[PDB]
């Protein structure tokens, strides 16, 4: 025999029994450890010295050697999930006694008084009692039903050996059916000085809800209610794929869903199963499958499956390869008929995953886990800060929103790293400045957070889709005609898809924007993303270009499928006059292939009614006539230089910092003189005037008209009538 | 599979011996494993199945001994059937990859064992492969696997049949679906494999479960059952896998949809009616068939949807192959694809192959092109009329620019027929406008559908459709839904849009037609 | 090295957990291990070091067992220091090459062990690499190795300080040299690295030895001591190798020299 490690098992039959020191171990194992069963036992979980000293008993020979029962209370206290390997060791010396013992009454407002009715007898009547941590069910106490759990962390007992994981204590009662100087004191949470493992809960995860309810349903349906699905006879699914950018907390989500689930959970360490002789890996995987199927409820986790199961066509290294893929797919396909078994595979990129795995027979379910948005980041920040508590920080909601708005390209791990190094910066700014002053007063502020974001150096800037910053209509300076037209072409689809279906008109799904490169194109695109508030994917021209041939095809296919599967949305191109010109620019075959692929996607044997495709260009005639075909990109907006009203509004917005009354500017003569300029030109002129004003006598509360006129002399118009006439003749010919 | 087992003596009396190897090939998810399972279930004789990679072992002789023992067991029991799963993995190509170890040695011993295992017996070997090309040519020789079974992607009829059969298993109690909904689903699901349909049904049931739990607060799941509401989202989020294929079939479109010129319709009707009911006449006379028709015209209409109209009218499978999609980054992949499509067309009865565009692959001298394009063009020229002549299949080519076809392809004896297929005439545009305005009410608007066509003469059919679409949009943007489109909206849209067609290209097309 | 170890309770009060990784990177001559030696010699806490390829074994599980054993031993003693040298070779980039054997398996097991040794504790892992680009991006992640320090080539000020400290070890009794000569040498030394400065010192010592020998027939070394000429000879004959650089510290010039 010689069993080295053991797998945990929940204690059945509930009731009371012993409930703390069950330890239904095989008698052969009891004799092999050279200790009488009527004593303490220890469970290891690959390390964690102290080894959770708990008393032991004997089973009825029904319990097999491999599995061990140690009660759900201890399972939760030690955060012992199913499938982990527990080590057995000799017992430790008896602790002297318990000093204080204090209840916590978690998830409750406490002050129960009458409802208590001597809970001390029920709590301390059990043998064992690992003093710092227990949880118990509410059971049936008087009237008023409901459920509560208590926290038993608080104590004032000192133990000489620090090796013990949680320094259990003894018991001594005086009663029937008085502790040591009362036990009820405060409703404190788990004490931090014990350094006990924190059980993951769904309240920690933020910004991942919209798919977390789907994941919860997909996990609950087979494991909890399989009879209803089996009655249909379509068989229950066994595999769900989780994919997305790194740092999205895939492993944390797996851990928390394992902790919440009370059924058997199985996980692998990843690539370390790979061994020699090409048979040990097969034996290990078949043993894991046999163990999962042996117990009726079970869940299996697969981590970095891409390394385990790479694409067959991509590489042919050998050893652990498609053979194990075949054996695992055969095992999963016919493992059972109804059952209750789910296998979750986590991969960094779905493309590298073997397409055999990405089949309806095995992994028909796909879950999209993208980067957090502004709202998700807001919730993620509020969530950590809410858990953080105001005793260690002073930052209100508006500061959190401002930080979340500034944070765009970060990922879930990036925010945690930023918070950690913000704490680092706060500690440095306290110590090195005030010479070891109390850190409670300084705590967390906004300046250290800003400096921390300056020095964080994020590494997730390169993204296939970018959330371009929003801006409301108040800051927008433009003509009413273009705004009304754009509002019309965005009002038609969303609330007129049914009208289009009834009438058969459908939607053009194509709008082309051409104009001067000064302003309005991207500004109108921004207003459209803020105003409507619908999904927006900012795509630039040169960024889709890739040196590798075919990578751009994969990128455009991925963005198109994301737009299709991410509800109705709008796709905007910042600069479309780069990929389009191929005949004039003598572009390579890659550009022609991209053009053909995008044409086939927009108007080839398929229709995208939900999404709307809009493009902006600087030189309109260089776009190939194939794109300028009826039915695609038919809409044309001149959107030329801004009029006097838009320039006046932009100047008023830019001058808001300065005082116009002191300067004496009427805000109308400046606009009258500034006619041929653009919005960007107006902004640059205002910036130069402000610079000239502030270089005279340092800080100034206003900008003088002489500085503005000097800037007017010192700048060039930057616009030529020849290109204006070119745009006009393009408009006339279209 | 019944002729070797049930009646071996009848076939052996001829002395040619019955075949022993049947090959099943097709796209993944078609159901080769289903055929294997159903023949295993329905046959009362002994069968032998393989575990694939499990037989493969480190020892070189272990696999040989296992295969020899399997064959000895199969031959010991006089009725036996051999099943092979993923023969391509077990038997890769020597030319493509020299992996070593467990390789074509097993191929040689397998062919040696199965060539002379028995004289008559009753033994049949069924092997299913995902792709036939990767299989080594040794296995793909008439000596062992002459008999082949082709299982392509289901068409509209097969998809309708499987959905009708799929729904029956669930039954009417579990879901209220009628024939019209099944037909609509089959029409919508064009490029979907059989596995994709069952997955769509399963996740439709899933969507039903989530909807019921969210709305009805844990009501009995039988009350909500299955409707089309979740099926719509099912097609929305199915994430298909069969989009990339060379067997794209356009939906059937009847004659009433197309408004064109009767001369071109009569010409193409004669061209299609000549082979099908005049093959014997051609054989008697020796004329055969031109097997080539060229469609060159303005980038308008009547030259692309005419293929769909032809497919609908003739009721014959068509090969709607797009031009640019055959181009591949890998060198020689386009040659593989075109040879495969030619083989499929030859194997799929006399049919008509339609090319969406040819003005891109054909130009090799007028514009700079890679050597791969020239090689593909030469292969196409050799296939169409080079040494090999195909009788049943008919090839029709459609192009947007005629001068891009080189004189090598534009040679007498192939692609002889030329169709101007110019802009639609007054009657065609009038019919298109009437069909477009059928949804609207012409009597309320007061238009006679004739003056609009008189003013709209320089436009095209697609241009007319877009004009009607934007006119309807202008009519509806005022007070949301409307019962008609007014003439003022028509004329405003007439200002808004432009034909974009110049007389110079029409003159160029006429000049090209004169020289042909 | 002091914040997460000296006061673990104060940091654990926040509950954000302390970082478990220090990354040293830059060109050779940056005093990488020297820093590792300095902290180990100075800090009284227990330190653990690895030999690199010695841990690497042909067996699949021996490396895993050794890593687990050393991590458990470090966790057993409350004050612990972890040394990880040539981490780039120990943990090669997954995308650069799929060499196998010692590969992503050990990376995953080490990150798992250094991600969950305890709640707060006091454990620090120091990794030194010659180039961060060759480091596996899994290692270069904010989850495990967010804290890094950049070490670059010394500038005119830094190079002069290194040269002065090196000379201050021999002392005046050994040699006589003014600060002006040291500043001139530091200004002349532009593309050299930290190890190159000691190479120049050793070459100057050599040149002095052979010059004194061949000149005065094994005279006492104290009389000749160290001068400039052997130093310039060492610079001439040292064959500098770190001349290539992404950024160039061109010698400075003042407005007095400016004619404009
Ligand atoms: N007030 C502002 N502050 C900062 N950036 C701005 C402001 N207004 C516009 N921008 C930026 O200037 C860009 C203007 O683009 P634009 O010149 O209209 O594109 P195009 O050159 O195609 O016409 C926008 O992308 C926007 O991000
Ligand atoms: N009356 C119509 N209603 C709707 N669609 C049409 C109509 N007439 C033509 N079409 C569509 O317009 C397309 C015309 O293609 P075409 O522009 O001639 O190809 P190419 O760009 O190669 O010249 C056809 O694919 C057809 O589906």
């Amino acid at each position: 025999k010689l069993p080295a490690e053991f797998i945990t098992r929940p204690h059945p039959s509930k009731d009371h029994g012993k409930e703390t020191c069950t330890a239904y171990i095989h008698p052969n194992v009891l004799s092999s450890l050279e200790i009488n069963p009527g004593s303490f036992c220890t469970v290891g979980k690959i390390g964690e010295n102290g080894i959770l000293v708990i008393a032991r008993a004997g089973d009825e020979e029904v319990h097999p050697v491999n599995v061990i029962t140690l009660s759900t209370t201890i399972r939760s206290v030690g955060n012992l999930i199913l499938g982990d390997r527990l080590e057995l060791k000799k017992a430790q010396v008896q602790p002297p006694y318990a000093t204080k013992v204090t209840v916590g009454s978690l998830q409750g407002y406490n002050i129960l008084e009458c409802m208590e009715e001597k809970v001390i007898q029920k709590l301390l009547d059990d043998s064992g009692v690992i003093m710092p941590g227990m949880i118990f069910q509410n059971l049936k106490t008087k009237a008023g039903d409901e459920s509560i759990d208590v926290v038993i962390t608080d104590a004032s007992d000192d133990s000489l050996p620090d090796v013990s994981q949680l320094d259990l204590n003894m018991d001594d009662m005086y009663g029937g059916l008085g502790s040591t100087h009362i036990t009820f004191s405060k409703e404190t949470q788990a004490n931090r000085k014990y350094n006990l493992p924190e059980p993951l809960s769904y309240a920690a995860v933020g910004g991942l809800d919209k798919e977390i309810e789907s994941l919860k349903s997909a996990i609950e349906i087979p494991l909890h209610q399989p009879t209803l699905f089996s009655s249909f006879g379509v068989s229950p699914p066994r595999g769900i794929l989780l994919h997305g950018p790194p740092g999205t907390g895939k492993t944390m989500l797996l851990r928390v869903v394992a902790n919440t689930s009370n059924a058997h959970v199985l996980t692998i360490n990843g690539p370390s199963i790979v061994s020699k002789y090409l048979g040990e890996t097969e034996a290990a995987l078949r043993d894991i499958f046999n163990e999962a199927r042996k117990y009726q409820p079970s869940i299996i986790f697969i981590d970095e499956i891409d390394s385990i199961a790479p694409n067959r066509a991509n590489d042919d290294s050998g050893e652990v390869e498609s053979r194990v893929v075949a054996t695992l797919l055969t095992l999963m396909d016919g493992m059972g008929a109804a059952g209750k078994v789910v296998v979750i595979a986590a991969t960094n990129r779905p493309n590298s995953v073997d397409p055999a795995l990405r089949r309806p027979g095995r992994f028909d379910q796909e879950v999209e886990i993208g980067i957090p948005d502004v709202d998700a980041r807001f919730d993620i920040l509020t969530k950590q800060f809410s858990r953080m508590s105001s005793d260690r920080h002073v930052l209100d909601s508006e500061a959190i929103k401002y930080i979340a708005s500034k944070t765009h390209g970060y990922v879930g791990a990036d925010l945690t790293a930023l918070c950690r190094e913000s704490v680092m910066k706060t500690i440095q700014r306290g110590l090195g400045t005030d010479a070891n002053i109390d850190k409670f007063s300084l705590k967390v502020t906004l300046k250290d957070v800003e400096s921390a974001m300056v020095d964080i150096r994020p590494s997730a800037m390169r993204e296939i889709f970018l959330e371009m910053p929003k801006v409301y209509w108040s800051d927008i300076g433009g003509q009413e005609e273009l705004k009304t037209k754009m509002k019309e072409m965005i009002q038609l689809p969303l609330e007129a898809s049914e009208t289009f279906a009834r009438l058969g008109i459908s939607a053009p799904k194509g709008v082309l924007l051409y104009g001067p490169p000064g302003c309005s194109k991207t500004l109108t695109a921004k207003a459209l993303a803020t105003e409507s508030g619908i999904n927006f994917l900012a795509v630039k021209g040169p960024e889709i270009f890739n040196k590798y041939v075919g990578e751009s095809e994969r990128a455009i296919r991925e963005i198109f499928r994301k737009a299709r599967s991410a509800a109705p949305s709008i796709i905007f191109f910042d600069e479309i006059d780069a990929l389009s010109p191929d005949r004039d620019g003598s572009s390579t075959s890659a550009a022609n292939h991209v053009l053909t692929s995008l044409l086939n996607e927009i108007d080839g044997v398929e229709e995208l009614k939900g999404v709307v495709i809009v493009a902006a260009t600087n030189r309109p005639d260089e776009i190939d006539a194939a794109l300028l075909r009826p039915g695609r990109l038919d809409r044309h907006i001149y959107v030329g230089p801004p009029d006097v009203n838009a320039r006046l509004e932009i100047l008023k917005k830019c001058t808001k910092k300065f005082n116009t009354e002191e300067s004496g500017v009427d805000l109308h003569e400046l606009a009258d003189r500034t006619e041929g300029y653009s919005g960007a030109e107006v902004v640059l002129l205002c910036q130069e005037a402000g610079l000239a004003a502030i270089m005279e006598d340092l800080d100034v509360a206003k900008v003088e008209l002489r500085h503005f006129e000097k800037a007017f002399k010192g700048i060039a118009r930057g616009i030529t009538p020849e290109m204006l006439s070119y745009y006009e003749e393009f408009a006339l010919r279209s």
